[PDB]
């Protein structure tokens, strides 16, 4: 028979979750204990509630959902960054918050961990601006259905949800939970929405011979990257992919010819789209970033909109359309459209410039550490890359098919990409797993490398230290770009602790040249037992060439004066 | 091409509403000129946007759904006691307020009709609140995905959703809309959940010889009529209807056995119901009311509990199980399961004892006037009956085939009766309309009898002068329970305004005994240019006796002391 | 000793309430019983909870605040629009709402009233965003502390509060309350910021000779209205009133020159604020009715700012600073500044044009209504201007000192004028009370002259029977300006209900004719046992110059397109 605890456990369960992250708190130890009653997932504890959040937030990148559990109040608040993020970046995170024991409300009672009031709905409150559901459980026979109303939106939604139940209920009985498909029951396309969306389509390109496509960062939330290379294949057109959309579409297909990113594109890229009669956008999001400033913004005219559930095509728009399922549909039907990619050929442009191996024992430069890395990139590999130029240096790299880079666009919390990479690890310890982050980022939430070594993932860090060197810098300088730098190489032996109460089995190393670089990168694939940090020394004013054109852009963006 | 405005009246005009209801304002005056041009639908005018709110209601519960638009603030937020009463009462009414120019945003404007501040997103977070949906619209290209989501989010939910959209934008151009199939789009049932629910329904019952089956308030907005209909053909077993889901099963089908409400139940169904083996319950709602004062709930060993979306039976819970398949696929499957019908026969309990034709010169009761409203029910007719002593008597009516009681059980706003009769009169024109309400609640809402002499519908109106005479006034009583007599009969002709500006064909009559509230209803038959208002004088302290057993019980519920923590 | 309910009732009576507005409903009785323990004031009952809100508002225009006692999650939801009412138009309303017994929370209760689930915070949490606070008491000891509080903060902000208090703790001892005077208490002006404020006003207006004071809206609020006469006597320049501070200063003092309102202003006063060098502006809110469409802003290089609690003056801002205090302390420094009134003089623009008495056999027209109610204007006279036409008949009149008008130009819901007339009446029974009224206005909330009935308030109701002919017929022309006519007059006899259960003394009149209205008019006067609702018809198409202009800019500015970002 199954208690709160154990049907929240089997649910989870259920939607195919091998770990749940945790934080504990005394208003979550019983929930815990329940949790832990299931021996199909594992419990993984984390330093502090923000990081338990980004490790969610990735492992949900490499299995599809997660889930966080954390005390109230002291451990939800914190949360709700890395909930937002999950919500910015269309990921099912599901966090679980305890909460006040069920005799404490409407009693007149003042509670540790709370604002020093007498009602505990804020929290609650709080969750519900940026969660798809949001629940709070304070008697066991309303936690069945409240558990698999937030889970089944979730899934579907593609968006983070909260739960929150009181701790004296996780232990007590309620029902049994029914099948798992229940949980994954969704709407099909409505058919004649379907099929009009796709005759609109073929209607709109009919004249219009120079179609391409551009590929958005919703394209994994709707579940459609194969369709999307199967419609590419039949429509022979050229495919760009958006910055967030790295890794969406494979590279070494013959229709892709790169990043479309307003003047930082690709070479020909942008001329391409600008040529083109349409655009066939698949899950685009349109932001000040994606956009260049407002700089970049694809010509409504000539745009086919496909989002995850609808499609706007030719001056209609078609609600109840699965992207998944238009597109599938449109490759039946679609021809041949060569127009674009055929322009694209006939400017020989050439491929991305980039540099030649440099000489071993000359200063490390950017260029060269980007080299590198992008050389250990297999099918096998996924790249966690951070806000800063590591988002650049990754989308300049060339991937393997099947090799993914994860990025954070939408939200943008600098440290995301530390406890990202633990979660992503956790969840993918088959693949390659590889972390590009600044030395700025990496002081926020650095604790969680202990994790890594804790489990010991033998996640490879390229920790990029200009001394705080950013884009900010240079455009816009000030004391508050400055930080203080630290020994990070040493801090692996902080973390293993050896010769103390446990162990482990991380390496910290230092590159100051290419040759010092190609040394510690044998040692970290070499090291299995745990995570290796390459402490790469770069000069400062040391960045790529895009960074900067990108940066300016943004900057004047955001700065732009009021208007009457 | 379209606007903002017109692919919202495409959207209205596709989910069936012949009608939306309006209250003219600054803020939605363009707007309500785009759905103007939407010859598909009527433009109805409401007195005060509570009304409104109410009329679009009662429309809802004839045409499945509903759409009522005001403007901002002193609009909107009148409308939310009707939007949360359509939220508690499970109607997919759309709530659509104009709203302040997009140029006012984070511009330091005050602007009229607001709180005196900068900012305006108070109205929008409110409404979060009670509806299952909620989006402002400021821009034209935002406004088709925004219109979409509420429309689909509350025809799926079946509850109200929020709409405003921004004054200037209302005529701005927009894309247009796709096939109306797109907005009832919704999810099957999970296929393996739904066979497994059924035979664990099965299992359950199959050493519990006497099944009972339970009818609940949320049968229509899941859509499942028809189907428990056939359930319970195959069942044979008793069904009995909960207070609020009067009218949601043939009173005339040989399984039904009438009311169960606690000790307030109709002859032996109390009996009936504490015997069962098995109890199935069809998308109950157990509150307060409905288990008088938490005296009457159904034993949780026995109960197969089949809600719209989900069924827990026999220990385990079934989310993605749509009522409607569960009951048709389980009325293939069962066995006859006859134990609780043949138990109730054997009781002998008898039929509801209900009073003979009064002497027609006697001064008039209640029960005089119960047994006459009875006597009016056609398979053709709806009666809205109002908070009160309307509800018992409704609830003692036997119903033919077809004939429909409207109750507001959940939300339970006195008024409410009024308001909803116009707008249900309006969606359902070929029906005889019949609304059942007290003096005292008459008040609340009375100004929109207006609207229905405007229209022409023939509503017949009993409105019971007992000179606010409620429970209240024998349980609790004080001055708080006492009103401002008026003469309601003679409120018609103000409301004709005959010799005036415009005209009117409603009737007000006065009936102090039988014989002339018999000729009262024949002239309010004969009227069909205009409803006809039947002022009812009886005594107080002339109520049906459930009222006031039920009445007890619910008081000393919410009134019990607080239990130390 | 005291329960929650009799300290609510002592802590009203100490802010000065004689009477206190309810509805009655299930989760209130045992409070509205606890209320009525106190016998230094009356509970006054109204029809619906819209109508209760708007009657508090009223009676806090007369007393200085007010309290409004609603049921839960029915009641409270429409009081809601009249509190955002009262926090538009800064008024200290107390609204208290009952609420579910204390045992059902967290307890997977389903309560009747309520949207059908099982929490119940909802109402709360949409409280806060049109209150200055909001509590809900869950228990008798926490009692006190919340009730303080909320009452404490309406007097100091000058706004509406929110307190829920569960059903069965009403009747709950809990401590006992202190002195009165502990409830008015609040800061002083800071010293330093008082003087320096008054020092950099002197150094603005050292080398400005033409000096203007415009009167604003919060001026009452702030409790000024005294202080600036003193300050305008001291500084001798010219005075004039926004729109909606009508009567907030003295219209016979010699430095009055009329209404500033943009192209709508009295004779002269548009061209002496455009020449003036310095404008000190009383407390104004500048929103898009008050500033004409954004046409008429006040130079921001010429303006001294003086709000309740703070002065912005020669590009400083001071807080804590209270105009009351400010006003005072300047006329004690001030040199004479006659500049802007010799130049107003100067102007020869003559007194507001008035038409001259009418044939009293001709048509009605709205100039002789207007007319003859200005004839009625005595220092004990308030007249309640309802939006509409109203509003400009209203700000046409010469009011004699201590004559009042009531505006709800901030909130500015149709409709508040017969509730608010009736609670003003509640309040300030001694004043000759009038009400000027649109026919569309009047039926939003017409049932409330019942109570004016029930409570023998011999209120004048002026109904413009126009056929529901608003400014918007003009500018903005469309079927959902279209009214259904009722007989108003005839509406009076159905509230007396005369030969029913008890009695009224209200009288409906007609007047098509100037003559006619002199008549009725009469006949109002004398009635001194209930209200007299005299019915002018006049043409459409009639109605102020001023409303006309107005209008058309207010509109223009509403309906402007989106500026692209």
């Amino acid at each position: 028979s199954y208690t709160v605890g154990t049907y929240l456990a089997e649910r989870l369960v259920q939607i195919g979750l091998k770990h749940h992250f945790a934080v504990a708190g005394d208003y979550n130890l019983v929930l815990l204990d329940n949790l832990l009653l299931n021996k199909n997932m594992e419990q993984v504890y984390c330093c502090n509630e923000l990081n338990c959040g980004f490790s969610a937030e990735g492992y949900a990148r490499a299995k599809g959902a997660a889930a966080a559990v954390v005390t109230y109040s002291v451990g939800a608040l914190s949360a709700f960054d890395a909930i937002g993020g999950a919500y910015a970046e269309n990921l099912p995170v599901i966090l679980i918050s305890g909460a006040p024991n069920n005799n404490d409300h409407a009693a007149g009672h003042v509670l540790h961990h709370a604002l020093g009031k007498t009602d505990y709905h804020y929290q609650l409150e709080m969750a519900k601006n940026i969660t798809a559901a949001a629940e709070a459980i304070y008697t066991p026979e309303e936690a069945p259905a409240k558990i698999d109303h937030v889970i089944k939106t979730a899934l579907r939604e593609k968006k983070p949800v909260y739960l929150e139940i009181a701790c004296n209920i996780a232990s007590m009985p309620c029902a049994a939970p029914g099948p798992a498909s229940a949980l994954f029951n969704d709407e099909a396309s409505d058919e004649a929405s379907l099929n009009a969306a796709v005759e609109e389509t073929l209607k709109f390109i009919a004249n219009r011979d120079k179609v391409a496509v551009l590929v958005g960062s919703k394209l994994r939330a709707a579940g459609a990257e194969e369709a999307a290379v199967k419609f590419a294949d039949a429509l022979g057109g050229a495919v760009a992919t958006m910055a967030a959309a790295k890794s969406f579409f494979p590279e070494e297909n013959p229709h892709y010819i790169g990043t479309s990113w307003g003047e930082v594109s690709y070479p020909g890229v942008e001329k391409t789209m600008k040529e083109a009669d349409a655009v066939i956008a698949l899950a685009p999001v349109f932001n000040d970033y994606s956009t260049t400033g407002w700089t970049d913004i694809p010509d409504p005219k000539k745009l086919v909109l496909a989002e995850p559930r609808s499609v706007v095509v030719n001056g209609i728009r078609f609600p109840s359309v699965h992207l998944k399922d238009y597109l599938t549909r449109l490759a039946q039907k679609v021809s041949k459209k060569t127009g674009a990619l055929d322009f694209f050929k006939s400017l020989n442009a050439g491929e991305l410039k980039k540099a030649a191996p440099a000489d071993p024992s000359a200063p490390l430069v950017n260029a060269e550490i980007a080299r590198q890395v992008e050389a250990l990139l297999t099918p096998n590999t996924t790249v966690i890359a951070e806000t800063g130029d590591s988002w650049f240096n990754a989308q300049r790299m060339k991937l393997p098919n099947g090799a993914r880079v994860e990025y954070e666009m939408q939200w943008g919390h600098i440290g995301w990409s530390v406890p990202a990479a633990f979660g992503y690890a956790v969840g993918a310890p088959e693949r390659r797993n590889i972390l590009m982050v600044g030395d700025g980022s990496f002081q926020l939430t650095a604790q969680e490398v202990a994790q890594m070594v804790r489990l010991k993932l033998p996640v490879i860090i390229f920790l990029i230290n200009n001394y705080g060197y950013t884009i900010e810098v240079m455009i816009h300088d000030g004391p508050y770009n400055n930080i203080k730098n630290w020994d990070y190489a040493g801090l692996m032996e902080v973390f293993n602790g050896n010769g103390g109460y446990d162990s482990g089995a991380g390496k910290g190393l230092k590159a100051k040249t290419g040759g010092e670089l190609a040394e510690a990168i044998k040692v970290a694939l070499a090291n299995t037992d745990g995570p290796t940090l390459i402490e790469c020394f770069i000069g400062r004013e040391d960045c790529t060439e895009e960074l900067v054109k990108w940066g300016k852009r943004v900057a004047a963006a955001n700065s732009r004066k009021p208007v009457n």
